């Protein structure tokens, strides 16, 4: 969890913009600049809401960087489609999925 | 984030598929019983470590508590649930996402 | 072929307001001499006219009559309720079906 | 409503399966040649025979011609696709049934 994050973290870092710098994601978070390294050497289990702060730095959410390799349980697709469409076509998806859900309960 | 975490947890709460009742909580997750409510009303912001031992005592991941659920680009649906399907199962609603798309596209 | 929709007439005519008398079946199609008989008996193919004034006082709409006995292109379903359930939800059927045709 | 068996027929001019080029009709009922001139409409109030053995040709049955397109209570679909197509997929839609949760229900 804070090794998934510390590897996510790290990677990102290994690419983007910016290069890497513990202080540039430091700064772009608005943390100090040894919080980072002791997240990134996954010594001190941080907080969901520091973590908030570093994800979006990358132009990303929290979750993101702690979700367990492989991504059993995550769909792949473009989300401004799935977010342009209307509500009555998002409950065809929910009902789909249940449905199949449950078809195996 | 903070205010996600509150939300899935009364979420997760309201399932009871799993859950004998509201109060042994704390135990499952092996830390104060001041603690769960602090992030139920989202009064301290959580360490990912802590997130994961809520979590893993329901039987989901971390990332599952802090999901931007409402977010229009995000499907609310059950990860666990999803991640047992067999993959021919998983290819199928997949099959289906890219048709509503592009009948809409 | 056209026979067993003449069955269906048969079926049908021993139960609704007028179960007995073919002439108040005459008058509930409308039409006919006192040949109105000869649909129950497959002698005539009756016209898709028929049917309509047929069907109005009955509740059944006219395809009931000349459904194939063994038709595999035919649903089970409670048409308790189908378009009695929202339209915003109806619409996911008429998705979910032609879906499978693209497969 | 009751004449939709007559615009059905009139509706299915954009096939174009067995024939790809300019060319007679169709000879394969043995009806009417004056039919062309009937068959979009102001037709004849037709038989159960005549109807029987186009539908015939076609891979179509009798009852499908004259149910409703337009009518509020009828599930719209092509039974001889619903025929035609593995029939062990739509079996699917058969344990489907109802399907609605109390929301459709």
């Amino acid at each position: 969890v804070e090794k998934q994050a510390a590897a996510t973290l790290n990677a990102w870092m290994r690419k983007d913009t910016e290069m890497t710098s513990e202080k540039k994601v430091a700064v772009a978070a608005g943390i100090g600049p040894a919080t980072v390294n002791r997240i990134m050497k996954a010594e001190v289990s941080t907080t969901i809401g520091v973590l908030s702060s570093l994800a979006r730095a990358f132009g990303h959410e929290a979750y993101e960087m702690i979700i367990p390799v492989g991504a059993p349980g995550i769909i792949d697709y473009d989300h401004r489609m799935y977010a342009a469409l209307p509500q009555e076509e998002k409950n065809k998806i929910t009902s789909f999925i249940n449905f199949v859900f449950e078809q195996n309960k």
